[PDB]
């Protein structure tokens, strides 16, 4: 009777057009926040926030209002989209294709006029995503809400804290705060300034994840090309084990460029400890090259240097701890045996050269060892973040 | 005649806005519950369930009743969308897109004013997924179900046990069951609790999938990476072998970082697993270039310690059950003769050196052997699923 | 003139919500069937069937006739979607993401009242895809339709036979038929049944490309490894042979896991045959280690067992066709001449293991060639339409 | 003034349900054309083309006429959907989810009373992609517009050539035309013909991209596999170098097979000269084996048979321009000079099986050579296109 | 008060079909314009531009006008979509889905009647992307509106610079500018000139991520297949060191073919310098199996050419500074020690070859690196913008 009774005098001559204000000079004040309900998809590569929102729209129509006295029981009144007038908030930095995600719900007005609007909605939204320091990154995406087509002398918006009561933590990224800023802003359309409100989503990542699947998986990849320096030569699979190794990190890039995006604003922190790897096993590589010339140098070629002869075999060798008929049979002899001790003297130039290929090797491994080590934790220590990550991720 | 008379008569006065409860203090009792037909797809990098999905919402609305006895032969009337009120009933924890995925159907009334309300859908919906204990990993998914603008004041939100006499089994998921509880909860936007009604989907994953297509293959691959354990050193080919192995096992933690979110929750199963098999392949490979040390050792360099000698050539050999012209000429055959028994000492200190090497190769191979086994038992058997896992999907 | 006045007429009184019986007690006969034009997608890994359909819905419109002597030239009238009642058929197992893919068109009625309604549309539907005999598999599609909210009191679904005569082949999937069936199920929301008409799209996979790009392609890869066994040990690349196309076919189950639903119902034949390939060829590199300790065997080493003796050189090998001053020099020169006796007989015993390594890996040739036949044969001649594939797609 | 009254009085009793013609007897001619804007994408795998389209439908409206000299300056009035009755065409092998894809604008009307409608839209359509002939492939895809609901009787559709005047040139298929065809068919569901318009867009692939792209880096990479027959079977990397060529090859189909889609209708140009490289170079490495069994023939083993000492040493060889006391002391220098003479004897048996070796090398390059030529060659200008194609794209 | 009378004035007789003039004879003159707010993602592979935009059009409303001081406080009011007219602007050249991608937004209207309609939206629109020079590549994609159905006797479309002071820059493209032009055209539909509005995105790559990404990464790991020229031919890893460098620049090719479109109206710059790469690392391979020739020649075999001998040993080595009884005995040890001469003189021919083959890598790496350098420079700095990019990015 009297549900029935209210809505058929609370629609009469309404026009939803009309901003419910009594007074048209005076502007209309709307409240405005959200609430958090979870982060659903950080995407790095398109710099697209995705996130599970519920709007918190309030304000006053002066003509919805009715004494509950004369409508017993019924202290509240629902319209749905398009037979009340409400707000016409806006994400401006949407991503989304059909522009505004909001889903609409049910305006709930009480009898002293109060309204209630409370969307809720998957919002995208695009967010200047820096990747400098990536895994160990932090993110602030804005998220800047405002009337399309009401400005300030209209419509007097005003924020109220986002409610995180109801979120959800999301598993790659710590909420830090939703902190909010009320604005007012000129545009070059319109002599009226527009106020909006924007939220400003601060996220650290979690850096377990990427820590276990690319941080450390290069790292102990990485050191295995440091045993070619171990491998004797004679092996034969120095080389084998050097290229092998480093074309195999490429993976750990390939990894990383489906990521990040291909932006030149800065050079991602993960990417500059995947390139210095890379640099310092491919630079094996090439010393590896120097002591298989070293191993198989031409005994009748080029004596040693006096430079090589010292620097290597005697300071750094030091340093590493290393260290008738009976007259023609004579001649024949003679030749055979004299034929081998020009091989035993061409054996021991070979060795010699053999022993610097060694000792090359033991300064590699023990330089490569330490600047591996330097480079890598120099590149992620400068991270602000990293004490904190390491302390809170593992 | 009767269906049009009835019809006609019903819409007379009638106003879809209102709740149609015929005293208006009181609440409308709304049984909600659903028909679980599928399970479509649990995305887990993404965090959401696809399900085929029945709601049913009944109630019983004041209005639309009628004496059969004067409409004969009318006895169910419908209404499509936007007619007839009905329960605004949202998936609160929709991943969905456009938020409300249900297809709106008609409403089935009968006489006495019962309402039958049975819209199909696909419905998304966020689930955090645990990827503790994949692929051997139970699933619990909320479809949270409320009604979005009336509180436990005006609607009386009741729940009925889910139907799944109709539902398909999925291939991949065991359905273990849908219970469903009824909450009543504040929120901080009212003063009125809104009730909602939950279910939670509890699946647990058939392994034999990734039974035979991700462990399986690892062991086996892994496996032979111990052959360079029996591989002799003189076929040149150890490090070819083992690094070989080593870097086409990345492919397994490729494809699990393709299904895996890139969460810091935990650490999957199958991660510490696949883990584990890397480090031990990579050690493999580590003691492999110390057997190729030995191998090739230099005759002329630092004699074999002691302890090398005795732990490797006696204790664990044992237990591995191993084990005037012509004084001329006469001074130049004793060179070449001599020349011949140096080298035929140096010969046995190599050939020690060889038998090192080998001692070594039984040694790890027994030793990665039995590490290999017990790590990878260790770590699938620490899943509590898995005993029932093994019994019920091999 | 006429089309004007019929169209006004027709619509007077009008209710789309009726059911157009002249009798509300009887049901309305709605005759249901479809036009299959092309099977467009058959989705193995969603397990999701995408057809382009024609649905056919046939009824009688007791209030959508007139007398053509009174309208001349009127024989027909259009009406669009929501000002004409038609029956609420929907895909029960439709797999879109909005439920209903149909795209709404006029109903054609004439004078009669007949009714032809033919909505075209691109229908998703879910179908257990049974992957068991992949590539040489059949399926068995269901496309279940009925009236949504009309049970079989109000509405007597009745089918007619589906309409091939437009169908355009696909070129992956042969046709075989689209029977189809009416049931009369009982559910558990209503006490009335509601009557389905179901289609079954049987479709014979067609092999030709998948034997060019997975089976035949597998088979020549694998048979690559067999060359190991006639690859002479001392080439020094028996083990790079092996391994390198063992690793090579893991790209051809990572193209099946890319097709496959992650299932426990079946085991694929596809994956029975490439997991039998790659242990064949894993067993040929363990094959292989041994036949290099064979060959790099340590002559000083323990001897050749009596059993090795015989069932390699001797039973194995036949049936394979294989088979003052001058004292002092003479015993200097004795030395060097007996050292080149034990020399070559410590090389004649060299020879003989070397031998064996030859003969084993002659008989492994024999073996692994005969056993890669059988178990090609065997498991693809295991699938029941395997005859019917050769014949109709080679 | 008078646009306000034109329009008034042109809806006065206007239905859109009618289909304006003054005679209902008589069928409504319209007028059918499209403008082809461009290609944008032509997916071989799910055998779809997608257009940019302007429709073009014009018809005249018998009620939508006025006289200009009493509504001056009013020359045209605009109607947009559901205000004005229109044609229902559509595209009958559309590939779009929702079907009709169509962007409805303002139908423009004249005093006369013609109609222009031309709605833009982006179409998805069914093409039977023939790849037999890819990468010099020409396609024919249909473009099917009709009438849904209106058949010949009551609508007389017409064709007029399609406009090209605005197309923008693709980049990957060079458009040949776009002819119409009008056709009158009969369907199973209806005893009325339904006229329909159907345009064919003619496309030719350019082929330089897939020239440079694949098969010119399959010709270059494949060649590098023909140097293993120029390489020393001494440098121990013959088979390294073939077999991992081979299996480098493999990218390339997985490239194709990437585009193409999954039919057995034919068996693309491109996979058969992919297919016969990899035969090639997969016969290269089994002819690679067997040029190392001759390199290493042990000598002691099977004499070289009289057709190999001719067959390769004579013939193939010639073609390719290759061609007390001291008796003690005597008999154990006999023994130390004959052993000597034994190995000299053994060195030149080798000898003649390593230059075996050479020469089968020599034969396979030229007959590799001339092979791979020649099958390229032939399987290439198989297409009737090719001539064409590499006059107009290179 | 006001607002509501207001509102309820201005909507009496309005017809949203009617060209909002006074005069019907004068065209109405709409200013259009569009604000940048950023550029979201340019596809090149399927020639998309993804813009975010807020459209701006101005025109006076002849019937929407009031008196100030009637309506006190009431300055302004909006309608939204379907109850006020607007001009039906498009973006022609749109590759979006729906077409047209603008959200609706409200019309604002102030007494003057001057009307703004400021819509935002998400663009898609079809831009050829020039690749010729990517990655140091200058897009000009544009983005043309005008009125679809109105031309310019109705509608006299004039231009305002596009606004850029909101504008997000991207990260991935400098924006140069968006000059805008405005064209009058003629169409073979219609005997009216349609008027639009186009401006003109022009962008500016930034080429540091590729630069990082792709282009240093194949200059450096090329590089590493010149050491193949200083590894020594006994290391027997020059064919496994080339061969596997090259396979693996692939990549590279590989990632541009998926940012690449499939045209053959250029061949990108990138792809220009990638082929040279490649072929200067195949031509590479294919030298160093010459060398493995030389090397391993068999001293036996042909004698070295004259020319050889004088090209390579002298003057090319010299430019690169490199340089009874008794009688029975006798003959017994003649014979052995001849053996060793004809061995030594065996051995120097193999030297000579040997040292002709290290010459070789010689000439091969200084000619082989100088060639390498001229390459790259010359493709990269005969790209236009490079100095300009090297200077900005870098
Ligand atoms: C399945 C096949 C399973 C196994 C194949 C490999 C093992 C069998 C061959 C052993 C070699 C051998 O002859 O002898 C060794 C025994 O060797 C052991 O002790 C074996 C230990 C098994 C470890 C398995 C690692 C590889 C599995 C990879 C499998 C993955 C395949 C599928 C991949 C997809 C050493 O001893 P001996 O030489 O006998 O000693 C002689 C002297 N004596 C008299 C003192 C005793
Ligand atoms: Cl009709 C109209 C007037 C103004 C506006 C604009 C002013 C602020 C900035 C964008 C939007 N909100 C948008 N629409
Ligand atoms: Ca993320
Ligand atoms: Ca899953
Ligand atoms: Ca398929
Ligand atoms: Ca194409
Ligand atoms: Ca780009």
């Amino acid at each position: 009777e009297f549900q029935r009774k209210l809505y058929k005098e609370l629609v009469k001559n309404y026009n939803p057009l009309e901003r419910p204000v009594a007074n048209d000079s005076q502007p209309l004040t709307v409240y405005f926040s959200l609430s958090l309900l979870q982060i659903m998809d950080v995407d790095e590569k398109n710099q697209v926030l995705t996130t599970n929102i519920w709007l918190q729209m309030s304000w006053t129509d002066h003509y919805l209002q009715w004494n509950v006295s004369e409508y017993p029981g019924v202290k509240t009144v629902r319209f749905p989209d398009g037979q009340i007038w409400k707000p016409d908030i806006l994400l401006y930095n949407s991503a989304d294709e059909r522009f505004d995600a909001t889903f609409h719900t049910n305006v709930l007005v009480n009898s002293s006029g109060h309204c209630q609007y409370l969307p809720p909605g998957i919002f995208k939204s695009s967010c200047y995503i820096d990747v400098r320091w990536f895994p160990f990154d932090v993110q602030h995406c804005k998220l800047k809400f405002g009337s399309w087509s009401y400005g300030g002398w209209s419509l007097d918006l005003q924020m109220q804290e986002a409610d995180i009561s109801g979120y959800i933590p999301n598993g790659e990224w710590d909420l830090v705060g939703i902190p909010g800023k009320r604005s007012e802003r000129f545009y070059e359309c319109c002599k009226e300034p527009y106020p909006d409100v924007t939220f400003t989503v601060t996220m650290r990542r979690r850096t377990l994840y990427y820590g276990l699947n690319l941080l450390i998986p290069c790292v102990l990849i990485s050191a295995l090309a440091l045993l070619v320096f171990l491998l004797p030569a004679d092996s034969g699979e120095k080389i084998s084990l050097g290229i092998t190794v480093l074309l195999s990190l490429t993976v750990f890039m390939l990894l990383v460029a489906e990521i990040m995006p291909a932006t030149s604003d800065s050079v991602p922190l993960i990417a500059q400890y995947f390139a210095s790897t890379m640099i310092i096993v491919g630079l094996s590589v090439v010393v590896t090259v120097i002591v298989l010339q070293y191993h198989h140098h031409d005994p009748d070629g080029g004596k040693m240097p006096k430079w090589t002869r010292v620097i290597l075999l005697n300071w750094c060798a030091w340093f590493l701890r290393m260290k008738p008929d009976l007259a023609k049979i004579l001649e024949e002899v003679r030749y055979i045996a004299n034929r081998f001790r020009c091989q035993d003297e061409s054996e021991a130039v070979c060795s010699e050269w053999k022993f610097a290929a060694c000792v090359v090797d033991r300064l590699c491994l023990m330089a490569f060892s330490v600047f591996t080590i330097i480079c890598t934790i120099g590149i992620l220590m400068s991270a602000p973040n990293f004490v904190e990550a390491v302390s809170k991720d593992f």
